[PDB]
């Protein structure tokens, strides 16, 4: 991969792998969400972060995903090569969002998009903050001045307020754990993780005779390590429209929530 | 990839990505055996098999995993381009053989290597069988014909004898169930999460301390999508560990295997 000519946005291709592969021989919504991390990744290593600052790392100081949308129009197949861009911006003292553009390589077509937003949050207390200008000055001359923005609609989906899912649950999947693989480098519960448990309490003739056209995810709280978790989803609707909630299995502490739209294929 | 000049064997760069490693900052073994099986893929793919044979699809026949081994000398790191060479064995009719040699791009020294044994069964009665001989006859032109070996040592740890695990386990994980990102493209449990279930009864002070060297794993039952697992570890012993994968009810075995960890 690497930075485009401005340097204010990152390009990077991949070969679609026989594993990130589902029943429709296309790669995956949580092999798509992989590379998009992966992509970002390569963005702030290409123009030295890690996505820490001097300062920040000075302060104790990390950025967190508070939401991610994604919203698919094809999947790439098995052996396909799909060119993602991606690029940061600013949102005053709120904190920063990251946005991604996904292409066919061979024509051109955008076949989908994705946004999120991150937040400021000490990395021990765990106590969020408003930007300080010192942050916001330092990360500045790496994104673009004028918007540029993967959703810029009027009132598009990623900016809509997600509600919490009362019981009874329409459908559920208990008993989740997270396993070494679902760990990063750091020991956390990898964020994709979370896409894959809201999706497993969606039943399996929705998987088979639907595709996954929008994901808006709300990530609340962390899954620890040895945290057990519940999936739950309830039907808000020829698409088909859900709504999610993650919690502890436990006590019933919200860890995420979010929504799905679905197309007959 | 690419298949070599004498198109007996087959070649693919992988550049290791921030997910696909550990605490180290290098890749873990499930990533490893994940590109191990994508590397296999394109070969078969490059020499037109889709790995059924044109007479095993009438037959409804396929090739199944029996036992796997692979010996880590150096785990790549984050950015780091590994390289994988990949060729296949007939094995007469017992069954097929698929070995793979891991190295490093920059100094092109041996960093890995892996073995796999595989059997041929039905389909859908699941039963195994002696491969053939007009089906000996279409592997055997993708195959060289002198013996090749990523594991060549007369009797070495990939062909030794697997023991089952006794009760009590000194260790144990329970509850694991696959899901969706699990399985592959026919709706079969990947056979890469059953090497991740296995390291999941070893303890996180062994990981913390600790590299995996070699890992052996015999796969005697498929776990289906609705199946529940337990996962059971003994030291034998350098760390050696016995392993037992079996269904969390009845205690039907699914896999066992061997571990060898050296301190880091
Ligand atoms: N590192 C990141 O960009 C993550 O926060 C995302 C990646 C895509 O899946 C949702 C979480
Ligand atoms: N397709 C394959 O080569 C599989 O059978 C292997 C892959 C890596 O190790 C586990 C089993």
């Amino acid at each position: 991969g690497s930075l485009t000519e401005d340097g204010l946005s990152y390009k990077e291709k991949f070969v679609v792998r026989s594993y990130e592969v589902g029943s429709n021989k296309t790669a995956t919504v949580e092999t798509i969400a992989n590379l998009l991390q992966e992509v970002g990744c390569n963005h702030a290593q290409s123009v030295g972060f890690s996505a820490t600052t001097t300062t920040m790392r000075k302060l104790h100081l990390i950025w967190v995903t508070a939401r991610m949308h994604i919203e698919i129009y094809k999947y790439p197949a098995w052996g396909d090569v799909v060119e993602i861009e991606t690029w940061c911006q600013s949102e005053g003292r709120i904190g920063t969002r990251r946005d991604w553009i996904l292409k066919d390589s061979v024509t051109g077509e955008v076949t989908g998009r994705a946004t999120s937003k991150w937040v400021m949050m000490n990395q021990d207390t765990r106590r969020l903050q408003k930007v300080s200008d010192d942050v916001r000055d330092e990360y500045l001359v790496f994104c673009p001045q004028e918007p540029r923005l993967a959703f810029p609609e009027e009132n598009n989906r990623s900016l809509k307020k997600i509600p919490k899912l009362e019981d009874p649950a329409q459908y559920s999947m208990i008993g989740l754990k997270p396993r070494r693989a679902d760990l990063d480098m750091n020991q956390h519960v990898n964020n994709v993780t979370y896409i894959g448990w809201v999706l497993e309490s969606i039943p399996q003739e929705i998987v088979d005779t639907h595709e996954l056209q929008v994901i808006t995810l709300d990530y609340r709280r962390e899954c620890q390590q040895d945290d057990v978790v519940d999936s739950l989803t309830t039907t808000t609707s020829n698409d088909s429209q859900f709504l999610h909630l993650l919690r502890l299995s436990g006590d019933g502490q919200e860890i995420n929530r979010g929504t799905t739209l679905w197309r007959k294929k």
